[PDB]
RNA sequence: UGUACUAUA
């Protein structure tokens, strides 16, 4: 009985909040005859309303169908309508689809600007950027802007990032450390260093949190941030070096860290030189720190595997003068390994300890 | 023997 009224007499935003009625408008933007001709009406009648839909259980699912058959004025003066409210809609259970949607069909860069602007201290505070990141809705949004937007367009994101110790707030956070992530995989180099001397700056309250030791593992695979990272790390933990291996969540990155100076030097004899030079000095000096404690690195839960892969011959077998002090300390700690094997007969991984110091006496 | 992936009829 709905079908057979004109579309002319419609009660647009009546259908709009109502399931089937919302349902039943989608179909006729689908229908091509009629597509236009109720796209036009209802937006008319809905534009006063444009925040209410978003925010609407079954509203958003017609804004975002409208998105895919709007002009680009219609469009425009849509964004234009909510764009002071993106904070509001990024939080919201139903605005977050509506406003991906929006984002994902952005027509030109008046509307990616508009958008923006919503997102700016203007409109939305530092603060409330932080709490996005994080929110279980607004963290898709932000991602959306991430991979829709040229990264000449984040600077709202960086600013909140680096303001004081948000980088805290968001690295150990389970949401907040994935959008970084996907952040850095596609934000300028210069943005990188501004967020990465943040990160280097609060080290410790990172690198053997839960989800904060993900990001430090992150900045190591950026190969333009080498020649400064390995040495400001190696400088800011060596210290806690041994401390760091025997944690749960800091072990991983001191694996991490010790697996790229084996393929950066080994890169090397098979590549920045610079880097190269120092990468050799932290790796003797790493030798060093855990021979020292090989006593308790052999034994510990988490620092055997640290352990380990310092003594895997897969990840140094090119290097067998720098490689002459390498092969006396890695010889030596090899020697000093196998004397300890008796004192971890108890442990269920001396096999695998073992199994390293054979596969390096085969090598060499 | 050891760590994260999230949301609408």
């Amino acid at each position: 009985e709905i079908s057979a009224l004109p579309l002319r007499d419609l009660d647009y935003i009546k259908l709009a909040t109502d399931q089937f009625g919302c349902r039943f408008l989608q179909k006729k933007l689908e229908t091509p005859s009629e597509s236009n001709m109720v796209r036009d009406l209802m937006y008319e009648q809905i534009k006063p309303f444009f925040l209410d839909l978003i925010l609407d259980p079954f509203g958003n699912y017609l804004v975002q169908k409208l998105c895919d058959y709007l002009t680009a004025e219609q469009k425009t003066l849509l964004i234009q309508t909510i764009y002071p409210n993106v904070f509001q809609i990024s939080i919201n259970q139903y605005g977050t689809r509506s406003l991906q949607k929006i984002i994902d069909t952005v027509d030109n860069e008046v509307q990616i600007d508009l958008i923006i602007k919503g997102f700016s201290q203007e409109f939305t505070s530092i603060e409330q950027v932080v709490t996005l990141i994080n929110d279980l809705n607004g963290n898709h949004v932000i991602q959306k802007c991430i991979f829709k937007f040229s990264p000449s367009k984040f600077g709202f994101i960086i600013d909140a990032i680096v303001e004081q110790n948000n980088i805290i707030t968001i690295s150990t956070h389970k949401h907040g450390c994935c959008v970084l992530q996907k952040l850095l995989s596609v934000c300028t180099l210069q943005q990188i260093f501004k967020i990465s001397v943040k990160i280097v700056q609060f080290l410790p309250g990172l690198i053997n949190d839960q989800f904060g030791n993900y990001i430090i593992q992150f900045l190591l695979d950026i190969k333009e941030l080498d020649f400064y990272l390995l040495a400001e790390l190696f400088n800011r933990l060596s210290n806690e070096l041994c401390q760091l291996s025997c944690l749960k969540f800091s072990s991983n990155v001191v694996e991490k860290f010790i697996k790229k100076l084996f393929r950066i030097i080994t890169g090397f004899i098979v590549a920045s030189d610079d880097v190269i030079n120092a990468s050799m000095n932290i790796l003797l000096t790493t030798i060093d720190i855990f021979t020292v404690n090989l006593n308790v690195l052999i034994r510990d839960n988490f620092g055997n595997y640290a352990l380990q892969t310092l003594l895997d011959v897969k990840n140094y077998s090119p290097l067998l003068n720098f490689c002459n002090d390498f092969s006396l300390k890695i010889g030596n700690l090899i020697v000093l390994t196998k004397e300890l094997l008796p004192s971890i007969k108890t442990t269920s991984y001396a096999k695998k300890i073992k199994l390293k110091v054979k596969a390096y006496a085969e090598a060499t």
